[PDB]
């Protein structure tokens, strides 16, 4: 059973990942403007339960991809069965540390179950 939250939670690096990896390169125009977009990030993240956090940012990180040319219903999916009112850090964060934030909390939970 936590066998299953392991791999969805490696289902959900991968797909960060993924992301991460697609936008934060040269071949990408649009990298510029899409870092000036702002993203809110968890006060704390640390359980589970603290996904809310990343849920809420699902759209937004939906949006600047949009507005910059699926994955993220995938994630949607796995974030909604993975998972509080959700608590937010005071300075906002680039795309781009958005991403690197879930992608370590998602391999922190994941050695946690090994
Ligand atoms: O349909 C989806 O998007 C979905 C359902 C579960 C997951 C997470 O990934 C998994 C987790 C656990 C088992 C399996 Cl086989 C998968 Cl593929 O994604």
């Amino acid at each position: 059973s936590t066998k299953k939250t392991q791999l969805q939670l490696e289902h959900l690096l991968l797909d960060l990942q993924m992301i991460l990896n697609g936008i934060n390169n040269y071949k990408n125009p649009k990298l510029t403007r899409m870092l000036t977009f702002k993203f809110y990030m968890p006060k704390k993240a640390t359980e589970l339960k603290h996904l809310q956090c990343l849920e809420e940012e699902l759209k937004p990180l939906e949006e600047v991809l949009n507005l910059a040319q699926d994955l993220i219903s995938n994630i949607n999916v796995i974030v909604l069965e993975l998972k509080f009112m959700c608590e937010y850090a005071d300075e906002t964060a680039t795309i781009v540390e958005f991403l690197n934030r879930w992608i370590t909390f998602s391999q922190s939970i994941i050695s946690t179950l090994t």
